[PDB]
RNA sequence: UUUUUU
């Protein structure tokens, strides 16, 4: 399923994202990590644990072909 | 169903969409696949995993018949 | 049950609706298709795939029995 | 269980009820009837179709009890 | 082992008295006369507030629990 | 003999590490709010929140993001 | 706690 090869894509070739939240916040970072419910979110120094309803959409700095 | 047999039409026919986000924000772009919970569009070669939950419309730009 | 019979009442009958969705705005067209998961809002030839889980409020210009 | 118990006991009873909606907003009418997503809510002519989902909170016009 | 209805429960029957915060922002003061899956029973004086769980984001007792 | 399998849960080795290493964390509430304190407990549904005085059952489905206080592994 | 009620 689409879902998680673009999110593993992410994770293994480490591409950065721009990860925009419904609140309307937004970060950015590397895809350590994911499951069902959460992706770990980390920019060097921080971790974010989110939670994938609060994601809007992943937008990746450079293009992930499949 | 319908949902599928929408999607899909959009990304066969490669037909353009508006995307209403639930937090006002909008995009524009090609259905390039679509699983149970996400939708990746795509324009300007650049690419966008967006999560079903975070979507309120589509808006096609041109009329799909099924 | 109570929701589809409510949205096929006003696909057959071609009674207008206003949806109004959690985020605020608010459209109007007719009921032209549905599933579990989305209805087809048709206005003119504009057509609205709407998540439900996007709707608050479905209003009907008419009466429903 | 509680929920419909509760508004099963409001349908019955014809108690107006106010009705909180998550975007704020907020009618007032009877239960006309409810199913396991949504509440169909009626005052005079009026025909409120409404997504549990977007409901916040219900609040009677007078106690309710068992 | 099930922290929700556990914490909940303990509210009921104490009497505690909670302030429960809402997702669109506002905020309900009451005890928690009962509780299904999917929703609190929230009363005050002859109030009472049919609260949808989708909609809290936040139950804070005015006591301290175990 | 061996054990059997996993999978991979993410979420709850992520909070079980913070509750018992009592790493105080931030939560980002899904309506833009923010809170403090130290993961007490939590289930499938909900996180205990503890921060001195006060208790709070926060719902998962109202949480955004949360952001601890150190590096976690 | 990832597309119609935690």
């Amino acid at each position: 399923n689409l879902q998680d090869r673009f999110l593993n894509h992410l994770r293994v070739n480490k591409i950065e994202v721009k990860v925009y939240l419904v609140n309307g916040f937004q970060t950015k970072g590397f895809i350590r990590s994911f499951d069902s419910y959460t992706v770990l979110l980390e920019s060097g120094n921080q971790q974010s644990l989110i939670y994938k309803h609060a994601i809007s959409t992943i937008i990746p700095s450079s293009y992930v072909m499949l």
